[PDB]
Parts: structure tokens; C-alpha cells; sequence
């Protein structure tokens, strides 16, 4: 009847203003403030903690607020992260097509909870209680979801100044890890950083290195300085894998799958040094000379790496032990780790070799031939031809893992009456794990 006499009825309210510019009314905002504020309290915390935690009385005045943190925080963290991964990354770059582009505060955000989350577990996994691995699975998850690019090219001072702390100390602790390794073999503080290492760093810094090399995020995220912190991270995990320790053989081939992640991250073409010149991204060309000599640089692009060999050098020792068909046993540094690193920096290098692009040719950073590359993978035929043989091994699934993204960039007009062999050889040596493709 109040429509019939035709008077007109309305909400009773109508809003004064709707807020929908504000950034802070998004769920994730508040939830990130919430994880960065009980994150930043549990490391102060464990700071003070840190006196009590060697006295005899565990049982400390926020026992339970520790224990809330371990059986809370990190599992929501980690089921959140999981669930909402894409959010993150998607940065004007069309991720997600159905809209939700994330914000740079929250993106800025995210990478200091990862900061926070490294400096609150570094040389703490034995201190935490056996939550250590739900730590690393986080803290691997955050690192997948890290925004570089844009955290870098607008992003907080303090956050990018975290950031480049947690690379330098993620190369101290390696760094240091060698010199009691080195200076004793004999292994209680060197045990901790020791096994602080192998169990979270290795593997955080590897997702993390994995995750910058498949979305480009090592042409902005490492420019100055923290090429100098990855000049040290890579001369140091090259030295891991290559000595001779059977302290060091047990947890060896986290070390190899951490650099061929490193090899692929890294903007700089490290084992052809000769031509870094051209390289725009390199330390040696931005940096001049004077900032260089400041810095704690040897201001020799080829002597930046000493111990580890160039390029074409690796490839001939390659190719000569693959004529020696010496086996797994006798020379595993390089066949499950240099074989790695070459696959994943030339996987990496290709598209900036110079046969990709005509132009600007003998200008390239690197001379990375398909041809090379062909010659890599027959290479790396012959010693598993050799290997079918001896009693084989598990590590075949790694090294076929780590070479199948150059049998894809691999002609399969090349691949055919090539590779063919490969699938004979595993038919008529029926009882071999080879893992062919």
C-alpha cells in the first residue's frame, strides 16, 4: 500500500563515504601486520630466552606464548601462504587473470616477514623445539613467494636493507662453515652452525635461489653489493662441493642442488669471465673501479673466482673423463655437482647466447652455442653408458632431473638417431633406474 499510494521508503543509512581506496581494509594487510608484529615478539622472546634456554629451567614465564607461536603461527603461515601463493607474485605482469592484483605494501610486507622469519631461525633449529622443520617448509614457501622486482624497485629502506643483511649472513654462515671444516675436520658450537647449515640453509637458500632464476628477479634484486655477497656465496658453495670430506659426503648433495639453483639465479656469467665486459648487470662494469677498490674486491673479473674453473676449461675435463668412463665412486664432485651447475647455467645463458639473437653478436655476455650444449648432454650420455654397468646408483634420477631442461632445448631433429641410443641402452640393460626423459 506504501507503493500503491506511491511514497517512496529507503534504507536508513545511506554510507557517508566507502573507504575502497584505503589499502588497509584488505584482509591480508592486517593479517600481515598481525604475523609481523607476534614474529618480531617472538624474537625478542628468544632474545632474551637465549640465557635461560642454557640454565636448566626450560619452564619459562611465556611458556605458553612460545608453544602458541610453534603450534599456531607457523602452520597458519605456512596453510596461508600455500593457499594464496599466486596473490603475491602477481605484479602487473598478468598472474591471476581473474584480478587480485596484491599491493606493494603487502608485497613489502611478506619480504620482511621472510627476513624476520631467517634472522628469528638462524642458529636456532636445535633451540627451537623440532618445529625446525615447519620453520624451513615457511620460510621455503615465503621465499617462493617473495616479489624481488618490485620490493626492490619500490620498497621500504629498511625492508631492502633486511634483505641484502639476510644475503650477507646467509654467506657468513657458509663462509664460516668452511673455515672449521677446513682447519678441523673433527667437529660444540661448530657442530650447531654445522648442522644449523646443512638442515635449514641449504635448503631456503636454495627454494630461494630456484624461485629469483624462474621469474627474472636476479636482473633487479642483486646489483650492488649483493653481487659481492654472491661472489662469496658462490666461491664458497663451489669449495663444499668440491672437497674432500667425508663429513661433508652426507650432506653433499644438498650442496650440488643448491647450486645448480644459484647457477641459474645468478645475472652474471661467472664461468666465461672473459667476456663480463658486456654484461650490463656485472659488479665490475656498475660499480667502477673506485667503488670496487673501496669495497673488498679484487678488482679482477677473472680473479673474482679463482677456484672455480671457466667454462670451456670445466667442458674439456668433461669431455676427457667422459672418454675415461671413470665411475660414480671415483670422481663424484663433478658428476653430481659441476654436472648440475653446467646444465642449470647454461639453461640460464642460452637465451642471452648469441645464437638466439643475430644481433649484437660478439657483444654477447656469453658465447653459449647450441652446439655446446649438444655436446654437454653427449657428454653426459657417455658417462651414464659407463655407469649402467657398475652396480648404478639413486643419484641418476638427480642428474636426469637436473638435464632434462637441456634435452627440451634440444632439436628434436637432433634428439632423433641422438638420443634413440639412450632408450636402447636402457631397454638392453633391462635392470637399470635409469630415468630416461
Amino acid at each position: 500500500f506504501l507503493q500503491i499510494n506511491g511514497y517512496a521508503v529507503s534504507r536508513g543509512f545511506k554510507d557517508l563515504e566507502l573507504d575502497t581506496p584505503s589499502i588497509e581494509k584488505r584482509f591480508a594487510y592486517s593479517f600481515l601486520q598481525q604475523l609481523i608484529r607476534y614474529v618480531d615478539e617472538a624474537h625478542q622472546y628468544i632474545l632474551e630466552f637465549d640465557g635461560g634456554s642454557r640454565g636448566k629451567g626450560e619452564h619459562f614465564p611465556y611458556e605458553q606464548e612460545i608453544k602458541f607461536f610453534a603450534k599456531v603461527v607457523l602452520p597458519l603461515i605456512d596453510q596461508y601462504f600455500k593457499n594464496h601463493r599466486l596473490y603475491f607474485l602477481s605484479a602487473a605482469s598478468r598472474p591471476l587473470c581473474s584480478g587480485g592484483h596484491a599491493s606493494n605494501k603487502e608485497k613489502e610486507m611478506v619480504t620482511s616477514l621472510f627476513c624476520k622469519l631467517g634472522v628469528l631461525v638462524r642458529h636456532r633449529i636445535s633451540l627451537f623445539g623440532n618445529d625446525a622443520t615447519s620453520i624451513v617448509n615457511c620460510l621455503h614457501i615465503l621465499g617462493q613467494t617473495l616479489d624481488a622486482r618490485t620490493v626492490m624497485k619500490t620498497g621500504l629502506e629498511s625492508v631492502k636493507s633486511a634483505l641484502r643483511a639476510f644475503l650477507d649472513n646467509a654467506a657468513e654462515d657458509l663462509e664460516k662453515t668452511m673455515e672449521n671444516l677446513k682447519q678441523g675436520q673433527f667437529t660444540k658450537g661448530v657442530t650447531q652452525i654445522i648442522n644449523y647449515t646443512t638442515v635449514a640453509l641449504l635448503p631456503m637458500l636454495s627454494s630461494l635461489f630456484e624461485h629469483i632464476g624462474q621469474h627474472q628477479f636476479g636482473e633487479d634484486l642483486i646489483l650492488e653489493d649483493v653481487q659481492v655477497s654472491c661472489y662469496r656465496i658462490l666461491t664458497s658453495l663451489y669449495a663444499l662441493g668440491t672437497s674432500k670430506s667425508i663429513y661433508v659426503e652426507r650432506q653433499r648433495s644438498a650442496l650440488g642442488e643448491c647450486l645448480a639453483a644459484f647457477a641459474g639465479a645468478f645475472p652474471v656469467a661467472f664461468l666465461e669471465t672473459h667476456l663480463d665486459k658486456h654484461n650490463i648487470y656485472s659488479i665490475y662494469n656498475t660499480k667502477s673501479s673506485r667503488e670496487r677498490a673501496a669495497l673488498s674486491l679484487p678488482t679482477n673479473v677473472e680473479d673474482v673466482c679463482p677456484n672455480i674453473p671457466s667454462l670451456e676449461k670445466l667442458m674439456e675435463e668433461i669431455v676427457e673423463l667422459a672418454e675415461s668412463g671413470i665411475r660414480y665412486t671415483q670422481m663424484p664432485h663433478v658428476m653430481e655437482v659441476i654436472l648440475p651447475m653446467l646444465c642449470s647455467y647454461m639453461s640460464r645463458w642460452w637465451e642471452h647466447g648469441p645464437e638466439n639473437n643475430p644481433e649484437r653478436a660478439e657483444m654477447c655476455c656469453t658465447a653459449l652455442n647450441s652446439e655446446h650444449m649438444n655436446t654437454l648432454l653427449g657428454n653426459i650420455l657417455k658417462i651414464i653408458y659407463n655407469n649402467l654397468g657398475i652396480d648404478e646408483g639413486a643419484w641418476m634420477k638427480r642428474l636426469a632431473v637436473f638435464s632434462q631442461p637441456i634435452i627440451n632445448k634440444v632439436k628434436p631433429q637432433l634428439l632423433k638417431t641422438h638420443f634413440l641410443p639412450l632408450m636402447e641402452k636402457l631397454k638392453k640393460k633391462a635392470a637399470t633406474v635409469v630415468s630416461e626423459e
